[PDB]
């Protein structure tokens, strides 16, 4: 047997892992898993009910780590520090099609600047979304498509992935391979200079509504402009067919 | 006693008259009222359960119509013709400040083109909100309103206005005077044109973002683009505080 540690702050991919190992022989004759949500997760009550402990990787001794065949991080909210990436087989499951549009939030990216959009499975190295990747696959944004739209897209296609994928990873079945290039990058301070409208700018119809809809995701509360009297406005799109 | 008749497609219209008939013993002993909707409006089942008759106004003799002290219109979806009004008193009940944005759907428009929106109550002549105008107030227009939400304020400042002055003027107790000029007049197909977006057309974030607050209003299906496959995408916008 090997001992497997998740680290999610994701309902659905983590419940997802649980279920393949309740259903899957394979699995749960093979594997120990532990699940931990990251200390930083603000609302983790959903994790908590599936049992889940909390973990700061940040701040988590390497030697209280040996037991581990590999550790998966699926939507982690915390960047693992050099020295667990480096002497721990970690495993990340990203909701993008790297190397384009790493970091944060991708499909908000690909909607505005047209680069493919998918799921990663890859190896975790220092730097972030940027290992060597053991499977990817790419979905399409439609004309009518939100942020919301695509992102569930993405978690659907990362849920294929670890489902045709993830064991064989375990199992060392699966050999991975660099990137074809150091690709870009997108930080939380550029969603907010998106967020943060010019009511002033010049553009098509079409440059517009791209924006309001990278922008629209749920309750989410993105877009904003302030009105002549300082007021504050949020701003999302609805696209129907 | 004076017999009148009320020509309505509009249930709160309908409903606040028939409220206020209900409540003030100044109408019961004093007014006998006839409701209509017409026969044109595709559905009439609300208006029907209050018991509402078919009329049609175009078509209507006009010797049927002799005991009537004079006909109000509140929110009528047919013309009448000049026979009509020329030989009866016509009162209308009209959702726009005239003679600003006079014809279909005032705060649309308004919200577009800056001119006053509110509500009017004049006498009708032959052409289309555009006789002399017994009272009338503005509403103000927020940087987060769409059109749903300006209607909403002038149909609450119509049942101000009906509350106010609607017996004066049965009563011939409130003189009305000229518009203040011409105006403007908005058909249909000017509100279908606005609907058909142009995906290329270039303008600033606030003038886009006023065109799908203008054309947003609730469940209707109003603004529209085709986009490369020639998939028809409504388009709504969502402001929020
Ligand atoms: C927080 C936030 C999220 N979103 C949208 C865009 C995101 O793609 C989507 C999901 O975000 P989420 O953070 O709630 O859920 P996850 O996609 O599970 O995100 C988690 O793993 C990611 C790979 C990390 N970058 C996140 O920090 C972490 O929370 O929601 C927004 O549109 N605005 C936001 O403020
Ligand atoms: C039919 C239609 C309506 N609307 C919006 C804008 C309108 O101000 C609002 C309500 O219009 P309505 O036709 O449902 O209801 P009313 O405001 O009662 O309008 C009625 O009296 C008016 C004086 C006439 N011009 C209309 O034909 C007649 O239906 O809803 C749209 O945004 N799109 C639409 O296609
Ligand atoms: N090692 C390493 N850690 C990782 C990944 C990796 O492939 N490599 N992949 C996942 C990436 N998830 C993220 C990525 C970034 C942040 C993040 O929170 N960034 C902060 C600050 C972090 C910093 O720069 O120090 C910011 O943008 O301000 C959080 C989770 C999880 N952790
Ligand atoms: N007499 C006359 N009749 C009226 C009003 C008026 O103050 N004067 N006031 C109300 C106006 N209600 C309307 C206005 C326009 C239409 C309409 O159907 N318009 C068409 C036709 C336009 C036209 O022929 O002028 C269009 O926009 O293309 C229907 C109900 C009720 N009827
Ligand atoms: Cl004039």
């Amino acid at each position: 047997m090997k001992k497997i540690l998740v680290i999610s702050d994701n309902y659905q991919l983590v419940s997802y892992i649980k279920n393949l190992y309740l259903s899957n022989e394979e699995w749960s004759k093979e594997l120990f898993i532990d699940y931990s949500y990251s200390s930083i997760n603000r609302n983790p009550q959903s994790l908590i009910e599936l049992g889940m402990t909390e973990i700061d990787i940040k701040n988590k001794n390497l030697n209280e780590l040996n037991d581990y065949h590999l550790i998966i991080s699926a939507h982690c909210k915390q960047i693992f520090p050099a020295h667990i990436v480096n002497n721990k087989l970690c495993i990340n499951i990203h909701p993008g099609l790297n190397p384009y549009n790493r970091g944060w939030f991708p499909q908000v990216f690909s909607i505005l600047n047209k680069k493919p959009i998918g799921a990663t499975i890859h190896k975790m190295d220092s730097e972030v979304d940027h290992g060597e990747i053991y499977c990817q696959e790419e979905v399409s944004i439609l004309s009518h498509e939100t942020s919301i739209d695509i992102y569930n897209k993405v978690i659907e296609l990362e849920k294929k992935l670890i489902k045709n994928n993830l064991l064989k990873i375990i199992n060392n079945e699966l050999q991975p391979k660099l990137p074809s290039q150091e690709g870009n990058y997108n930080s939380i301070q550029d969603f907010n200079k998106l967020c943060k409208l010019n009511l002033e700018d010049n553009g098509s119809l079409r440059e517009h509504i791209d924006l309001l809809r990278a922008l629209t995701h749920g309750d989410f509360k993105n877009a904003y402009f302030y009105d002549e009297n300082n007021t504050k406005v949020f701003v999302k799109i609805e696209l129907s067919l």
